[PDB]
């Protein structure tokens, strides 16, 4: 969703320690390759954006829910989002757990 | 910008510790206050979003341009910036420097 949409309510940024940018491109591909097809519908997920730090050393997610509820019973009480963990954290080049910031929008600037 | 927006080629995620939930506003406040509105025509800006954590020990700015360039000259090389600088790091509150992470788009996963 466009960033300062108002349906966001909650959002999380988690950060993945990888050993260098061809782990960061298979991280990536891994994401977005299937194994989570199952999270677009869950009810109150709106994104998650996958980048790859310019420095090489992390992939990063930021990911927008219409509220911290939905986030807890829609994506983090279902099975499925520990198995994505482990598909995640399955990868060669993989240096560490992911580390999470949990968060809320409360002021933007948009382009004039 | 919508996060899968083709133009946003570059991402910095900024985080700035501070000492509680009282300073997450000030900051926010100072940060989208109005004399800031410079930053919305500068060429290649896309968003500046700021959430506050919600364990109140964080303020994180998760910001679109369309480019390294445009952010780093066009925004970095203007003296507004290091004065805008100046102002977000003498506010009382802080815990520290504010840490960015530059990261580049690599991937989405959208509801249909
Ligand atoms: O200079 C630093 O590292 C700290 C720091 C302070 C203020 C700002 C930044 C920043 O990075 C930004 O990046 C930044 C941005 O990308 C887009 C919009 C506003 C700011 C404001």
């Amino acid at each position: 969703a466009e960033v300062n949409d108002p349906r966001v309510g909650f959002v999380a940024v988690v950060t993945f320690p990888v050993d260098g940018p061809a782990t960061q491109h298979k991280l990536v591909e891994l994401a977005t390759g299937g194994v989570q097809e199952w999270i677009r519908e869950v009810p109150g997920f709106l994104s998650a954006t996958y980048h790859a730090s310019t420095d090489g050393t992390a992939v990063v997610n930021y990911a927008q829910w219409e509220s911290e509820q939905a986030y807890r019973v829609n994506f983090g009480a279902d099975p499925r989002s520990a198995e994505l963990r482990e598909a995640l954290s399955s990868l060669p080049g993989l240096m560490g757990p992911p580390k999470a910031v949990f968060m809320t929008p409360r002021g933007a600037i948009l382009p004039s």
